[PDB]
DNA sequence: CGACAG
DNA sequence: ATCTTGTCG
């Protein structure tokens, strides 16, 4: 499954950050009507200090059926540094999208989209290389302030970056936390939320795509 | 000084 | 992310 190469990955911080400013300055935060008929999930485990193996589920929606499952282990050498993920997970996760045949409506991934210090977290940024509406799903804060919603299995906040909305906190489950949804590209908050909201089945945290992507990535780390 | 996706 | 088993609701 091809895509572009905007850039190189091995650049030095400092660079990378001059990359991503650049960056941002593509993302067409459009809307997306209508219900998708391909959705997949991206996600990265690390069987060794240096070595990652990353993994792609395509799902069928509505009936969230997995129709594909592809993979990549390698090495790992550019650091986790908050606000530069997409060089760590990035290059893997497109060596596996090489090997994917299936064409995704909509790809999510386990972390930021818009919701970043620069606009343009690891859902944007792939989102820009591999043309296909992305959004971002993560677990914890980086950036943008909120008002944490009622611990009530459906409530929800906007993210905010000052009085521009940016993404939003939603309780997909009661007792637990919730989750950190955000526009990658070619996708915008009003539709982000609202198809999310659409891949999370009752009970369960985070949503299928992830949550698949995920299981996959801890399992193939031994059996 | 604090904060800081995975 | 990863180190780790049982245990509490
Ligand atoms: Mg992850």
């Amino acid at each position: 499954m091809d895509y572009r190469q905007l850039h190189r990955w091995d650049l030095p911080p400092e660079e990378a950050i001059k990359v991503q400013n650049e960056l941002r300055k593509k993302i067409k935060l459009t809307p997306y009507e209508g219900e998708p008929e391909y959705v997949a999930g991206v996600d990265l485990s690390f069987p060794g200090k240096e070595e990652g193996l990353a993994v792609i589920v395509v799902l069928e929606y509505p009936s969230f059926k997995i129709l594909e499952v592809v993979s990549e282990r390698g090495e790992i050498t550019f650091p986790y540094i908050p606000g530069l993920l997409a060089f760590r997970e990035g290059p893997l996760f497109l060596k596996a999208w090489e090997k994917l045949r299936t064409k995704p409506d909509v790809v999510v991934f386990d972390g930021q989209g818009l919701a970043h210090p620069r606009k343009l977290g690891i859902a944007s940024h792939m989102g820009l290389f591999i043309e296909i509406p992305t959004i971002g799903v993560a677990k914890s804060r980086l950036y943008g302030t909120f008002k944490m919603p009622e611990d009530k299995r459906c409530s929800w906040s906007y993210l905010y970056d000052g009085e521009e909305i940016i993404g939003c906190v939603i309780r997909t489950k009661e007792g637990s936390a919730p989750i950190f949804v955000s526009p990658g590209h070619l996708m915008d908050v009003e539709s982000s939320k609202r198809l999310i909201k659409a891949f999370t089945l009752p009970g369960r945290r985070i949503p299928e795509p992830t949550r698949l992507a995920h299981i996959y990535t801890q399992r193939l780390k031994k059996g």
